[PDB]
């Protein structure tokens, strides 16, 4: 209707919908996801055999 | 004689010679040496004592 952003949960198990609110702010969000560290790569090798 | 390419087997086991044929077209080889990976260096150190 030009009002609700509709998203498809491609892994839904049965059949349902959830209506929710999100404001212009981040504090006004219901649930928070607050990344501190993300996808930090770690690298080395096992020196015994040098495989990465 | 201007005809045979003579090489010295610096590690010959007894005392002999081998006469062989090698054509201008490498397919006319008898035996083929076909390198794929040439001396890839590996590096590392063991973190328990840090020796390289």
């Amino acid at each position: 209707g030009g009002k609700y952003r509709v998203y498809i949960d491609q892994y839904a198990k049965q059949d349902y919908f959830t209506v929710g609110y999100k404001g212009p702010n981040e504090m006004d969000a219901g649930i928070y996801y607050a990344p501190y560290v993300a996808l930090t790569p770690l690298r080395g090798s096992d020196p015994k055999n040098f495989q990465p």
